[PDB]
């Protein structure tokens, strides 16, 4: 249906569904990619 995106954002996440408007901002956001993953031994 009638969706749009807010802002020029020609930059996506590739893990998650999220978009930027300056590769720079995509980029420390993946650093979180690199923490605190999922794939653990489910331990709190
Ligand atoms: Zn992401």
């Amino acid at each position: 249906g009638s969706s749009g995106s807010s802002g020029e954002k020609p930059f996506g996440c590739s893990c998650c569904e999220k978009a930027f408007s300056s590769k720079s901002y995509l980029l420390v956001h993946q650093q979180t990619h690199a923490e605190e993953k999922p794939s653990g031994p489910s331990s709190g």
